[PDB]
């Protein structure tokens, strides 16, 4: 059963940048062979950090100016998205990783500092 969820332009500003949360967002495109291949990792990851951290995707072939706009010029990209409660606001930073074991301890270890 699917760990993440399907992001669109509006629901991406609206629950990751103008979120109180934190999220990893996998961006994508469907004809893409490296995205295939990394899709059930970034679902074991969504699995692994669940209730710390929500996992979102975005396919940028459907939404390519969303893509853009988040500097993303090759896929899969992953970002974090990680909000710091005292400042209100949204962190983010490219994880580049392909393994889920890798990813959610970088993202632990961003989590645990300032």
């Amino acid at each position: 059963p699917q760990a993440s969820i399907d992001l669109t332009p509006q629901t991406f500003n609206e629950k990751v940048l103008q979120g109180k949360t934190h999220w990893v967002v996998d961006f994508y495109a469907p004809w893409c062979g490296p995205c295939q291949n990394f899709a059930p990792e970034f679902e074991l990851l969504a699995r692994m950090i669940k209730g710390k951290v929500r996992a979102g995707k975005v396919d940028c072939q459907a939404y390519p100016q969303t893509c853009q706009k988040a500097g993303i010029k090759a896929y899969p990209s992953v970002k974090l998205y990680q909000y710091e409660r005292a400042k209100k606001s949204i962190w983010e930073e490219q994880i580049n990783s392909r393994d889920a074991k890798t990813i959610a301890a970088l993202i632990y270890g961003k989590l645990e500092t300032l």
